[PDB]
């Protein structure tokens, strides 16, 4: 049982892009304070609640009404965007909430572009070290590292539906990988063993098509502007290879090989694959490396 939350305003519209993209292994719930943006979200659970601190409050105040709606889960996602008042202040508690009940607790946050202002980056610094302390493992991609990532066309107006796909990325490389229909999945007391009390974790993305693309799309992951270091400072590594029907098992195998070369000598390596089939001939390997 798995369910990722969306917490104010930039995560709900990522969970509804988590939804318009193919992902029925999770439950979704949205978060939020405005009651009429909660209404345009997709998620199947919406709880209303009530500067970071009317969101942690709010988020306080309504404990119960989101301890039901984990309620069963054995791992958690809380994704949001730091900087504004509700995700900032509500997003650690409603980790915190979900470590207590047990559930391995996955936070996927960004931190706002430098164009934001400093101030909404002065309380997303403070929301990112709360969360910090209310996760298993926490995934923080600074939405100013896009610009490595982007389209010299990219508009500006549609910038932050890259920071959408982004945290769409960071929950689905996780999710894909342990509840799918199709079960050549991992086993999950294994992953809990690669992010349980971890911590700060880094994120790297590749893709490619070629003859050889998994070799490319892992040196490409490997060293993706979305890590802000290499993976060799890692102790464990999750990986996940993402294609159509034509993914082999040598693929996947190859590019787990290139990515445990990379890290550690010692490092906790699990990697599985995931069938995908609108993929048709790139396959997408995500590396998340643990423990910083
Ligand atoms: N991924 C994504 N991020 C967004 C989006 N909109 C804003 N953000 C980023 O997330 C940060 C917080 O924005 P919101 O989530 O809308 O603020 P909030 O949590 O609703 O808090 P309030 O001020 O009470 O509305 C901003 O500084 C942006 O950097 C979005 O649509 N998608």
């Amino acid at each position: 049982t798995l369910k990722v939350i969306g917490v104010g305003g930039g995560g709900n519209n990522a969970v509804n892009r988590m939804i318009d993209h193919g992902m029925n292994n999770v439950e979704f719930i949205a978060i939020n304070t405005d009651g009429q943006a909660l209404n345009l979200s997709k998620a199947e659970s919406k709880i209303q609640i009530g500067n970071p601190e009317i969101g942690k409050k709010a988020a306080e105040e309504s404990r119960e009404q989101i301890e039901d709606a984990i309620q069963g889960a054995d791992m958690v996602f809380v994704t949001s965007g730091m900087g504004g008042g509700t995700g900032t202040g509500a997003a650690p508690v409603v980790a915190k909430i979900a470590k207590e009940m047990g559930a391995l607790t996955v936070g996927v946050v960004t931190r706002p572009f430098s164009f934001e202002g400093r101030k909404r980056q002065t309380q997303a610094a403070a929301g990112v070290e709360a969360m910090k302390a209310a996760v298993d493992t926490l995934i923080v991609i600074p939405n100013d590292r896009l610009l490595d990532i982007v389209d010299k066309s990219t508009p500006m107006m549609e910038a932050f539906k890259e920071a959408d796909n982004v945290l769409r990325q960071g929950v689905q490389g996780i999710s894909d990988l342990i509840a799918v229909s199709g079960e050549v999945n991992l086993d999950f007391a294994d992953v809990k063993t690669i992010m349980s009390n971890q911590g700060s974790a880094l994120m790297g993305i590749g893709v490619s098509s070629g003859e050889n693309r998994a070799v490319e799309a892992a040196k490409k992951a490997i060293s993706s502007p979305l890590l802000e270091t290499s993976i060799v400072g890692a102790q464990g590594v999750l990986m996940n290879i993402t294609g159509g029907e034509s993914l082999s098992l040598f693929e996947a195998q190859e590019a787990a090989d290139i990515v445990q070369d990379a890290a550690d000598e010692d490092v906790n390596m699990i990697f599985g694959t995931v069938i995908n089939p609108e993929l048709q001939d790139e396959i997408v390997v995500t590396v998340i490396a643990t423990g910083f």
